[PDB]
């Protein structure tokens, strides 16, 4: 099971990690271009990229992922726990921005 995560920071700290059912495949930090970052799994189950360490100055911009070749933007996804809207962290869902820390949910692989 292949997942492609494409995303950036702000100032370049930024640490993401992808989830598969609970479990942490995989952690990166990002940088201030969107790039692709890539990882596998033989797991099933909801597939979350979580922004763990929102301080003064970071915010993470995730495009979208890719699946097993497969496009899922973050725009279309529903729940997302860290983007700042309607004045409040997990404000919303369908966003590209984690501003808090949080995650979005790109559902079952
Ligand atoms: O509430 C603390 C929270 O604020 C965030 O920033 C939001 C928004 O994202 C900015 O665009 C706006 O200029 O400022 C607000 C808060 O005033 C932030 O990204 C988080 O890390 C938290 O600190
Ligand atoms: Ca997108
Ligand atoms: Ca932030």
């Amino acid at each position: 099971n292949s997942i492609t995560v494409r995303a950036r920071g702000v100032n370049g700290q930024e640490s993401v990690s992808l989830q598969v059912g609970g479990t942490t495949v995989q952690t990166w930090t990002l940088t201030t271009a969107m790039q692709d970052y890539t990882a596998s799994t033989s797991l099933t189950g909801e597939i979350r990229v979580a922004f763990t360490n929102d301080a003064t100055g970071r915010d993470v911009q995730v495009d979208y992922i890719v699946v097993n070749g497969q496009t899922r933007q973050a725009e279309n996804q529903s729940v997302n726990t860290g983007v700042w809207a309607n004045n409040q962290c997990g404000g919303s869902g369908n966003s590209e921005w984690l501003h808090c820390n949080g995650y979005i949910s790109f559902g079952n692989v």
